[PDB]
């Protein structure tokens, strides 16, 4: 739709190392999730994530995040303005701007663990298998 | 929907080198496009592409391709059977199974060129900028 409001954060998932930082977006009205893998939490990683999320879900009206450096930076402020997307920040875990994405963090990590163990991976997923496993987890949660 | 029929092919786009092989899927009923970048045309690259496409569009009922090696291989036949997705092959360019995806190849390449030149890239896109540019092209065509 034309009035989406997203919540975005980062969560660490060592099953996906070396690119173990998962950037996670939930669309607040639909609950759809987009997830991407990153080697580090940086302003540019957030921006790469949102570029992917726009290609999957469409362009949102606003994004809610916490007040960490990758969200409060001049870089990210300009990227969001470039796209015409509004942005509000708050404290880590604030229920208003972040509780839904915290729940998606946990749903994703549980699903990644179940799929991985099912394929016989009890610890880190082999690098060559990670992309398809992450995409299967996203498919499964969105169904 | 639950009855999608896709057409998939590969097209070479040197603006995106070194990962210049674009895997392209169109959903035949909706005309939505998914595109991913690959360094080589292989059975596994097709499979990585379709894993992404399932996370974006949902699981299709069938996929139409040509009869190249990456589509007729025992590997790809098993991957598709694993997912419960039916598959038909035909001759390169057959209008029945491939004309729509050939049109998406051309729409994508034109859009990539327009965006790239707009950002001042007259030849290859800088590697660090390619992911977001490809995702912008996919967004723009699907809108």
């Amino acid at each position: 739709g034309p009035l989406q409001i997203w919540q975005t954060d980062f969560t660490l998932e060592p099953r996906m190392a070396p690119r173990s930082w998962l950037a996670v977006t939930v669309d607040t009205a639909s609950s759809a999730i987009v997830v991407t893998q990153h080697g580090r939490v940086t302003s540019v990683a957030a921006q790469h994530h949102w570029a992917t999320a726009i290609a999957v879900l469409g362009r949102p009206k606003a994004i809610k995040t916490d007040n960490g450096s990758c969200f409060t930076s001049k870089s990210t402020r300009e990227w969001l303005a470039r796209w015409g997307i509004a942005h509000t920040t708050g404290i880590p875990g604030n229920s208003q701007g972040q509780a839904m994405v915290e729940r998606a963090n946990r749903l994703l990590k549980d699903k990644i663990r179940v799929l991985a163990e099912g394929d016989g991976f009890m610890k880190r997923i082999p690098t060559s298998k990670q992309g398809e496993l992450l995409a299967k987890a996203m498919y499964a949660l969105n169904h």
